[PDB]
């Protein structure tokens, strides 16, 4: 409850925000279907930590209210860790492009109009990064380091939510 229907608009929320990828739409209408079945999963758990503070303990919900099993508890390690780069909202949206525009690739049929745009996004998220963090340059390769590790929550929870939500 409180947190179950919570997530039904939220994927809403990533078709639109997809949408507002430069050069999204230009890949194959095939490619974007698969992208965003693939990676919803993994972009809704960068949004989650977005809406936590485990400098505060507190988790807020796109739903609006504020409060403080084993998903979950994947769900705040990765959102502390997360949390920690302290991350300004203009990386994490761009990071949240990355990790869209780099799901699993099993049901893409032209791979490299893909890659392309992940990595347009992935050289800007690093300018962007080293401008804003000239000293913490790491922050880029720790971000990337969370790719592998969201693909895996993913293969592993993806139903216990992809589900009546």
């Amino acid at each position: 409850e409180e947190f179950s229907m919570s997530f039904t608009p939220a994927v809403k929320e990533v078709v639109e925000f997809a949408k507002r990828i430069p050069g999204f739409r230009d890949l194959s209408q095939h490619d974007q279907v698969n992208l965003l079945k693939a990676g919803t999963f993994e972009v809704l758990m960068v949004r989650f930590a977005s809406l936590f503070d485990a400098k505060e303990r507190t988790v807020t919900f796109l739903s609006g209210k504020k409060y403080s099993g084993d998903l979950l508890n994947s769900m705040f390690e990765f959102s502390e860790k997360l949390n920690a780069l302290q991350l300004s909202d203009e990386e994490m949206s761009l990071f949240t492009a990355v990790v869209l525009v780099s799901a699993d690739r099993s049901g893409i049929e032209n791979v490299n109009s893909v890659e392309a745009l992940q990595e347009t996004l992935i050289r800007a998220l690093r300018t962007l990064i080293m401008k804003n963090h000239p000293n913490e340059a790491s922050i880029f390769t720790k971000l990337l380091l969370k790719l592998p590790d969201l693909r895996s929550l993913n293969n592993m929870h993806s139903e216990e939510l992809l589900a009546f939500k």
